[PDB]
């Protein structure tokens, strides 16, 4: 459970991606493929990418990270109260990706890395323990409409 005083914390820090969100998205995935390599080869549209050099110059590459971005930050903003936005995602993300979920713990350990490297005054281990649930129940959730369909079960 995030009190509101944690759901602040975490609004007030997504503030600071939106003021650069391809630069955050960018970092967000280059991290997540340096930590787990072995995510990149599920990515059908980076299969182009095997360098962080090719990853930093990709149009592909940015793109993704601002679109992933984007709708993560439409459901923080929600605090909590996310069916009607996470609903068609995840149905969506069961029938279409074939991605494992579990690459979703991965991203998250991304996004917490990167901000707090970029944002420590603002990230510091009271808004990181915020980040850590309100990811944690957003990935639990998407768990739960994979389940309900039978995907990743």
């Amino acid at each position: 459970v995030l009190s509101e005083g944690e759901w602040q914390l975490v609004l007030h820090v997504w503030a600071k991606v939106e003021a650069d969100v391809a630069g955050h998205g960018q970092d967000i995935l280059i991290r997540l493929f340096k930590s787990h390599p072995e995510t990149l080869e599920k990515f059908d549209c980076f299969k182009h990418l095997k360098t962080e050099a090719e990853m930093k110059a990709s149009e592909d590459l940015k793109k993704a990270g601002v679109t992933a971005l984007t709708a993560l930050g439409a459901i923080l903003k929600k605090k909590g109260h996310h069916e009607a936005e996470l609903k068609p995602l995840a149905q969506s993300a069961a029938t279409k990706a074939k991605i494992p979920i579990k690459y979703l713990e991965f991203i998250s350990e991304a996004i917490i890395h990167v901000l707090h490297s970029r944002h420590p005054g603002d990230f510091g281990a009271d808004a990181q323990g915020a980040m850590n649930k309100a990811l944690e129940l957003f990935r639990k959730d998407i768990a739960a409409k994979y389940k309900e369909l039978g995907y990743q079960g």
